[PDB]
């Protein structure tokens, strides 16, 4: 269980970084 | 140590959901998906 939680943290972090890059992209297209 | 990791998952999931909602909104604005 400890490793699966450690893996899920790292996974969500990378998803969050992606969604932040999308916002910045879509914010550029509004300009 | 488990409680700490479970708390981190819950925190990052919530952040995810908020970014997702914002991306959905901006895509309608620009005329994307």
């Amino acid at each position: 269980r400890m490793k699966q939680l450690e893996d899920k943290v790292e996974e969500l972090l990378s998803k969050n970084y992606h969604l932040e890059n999308e916002v910045a992209r879509l914010k550029k297209l509004v300009g």
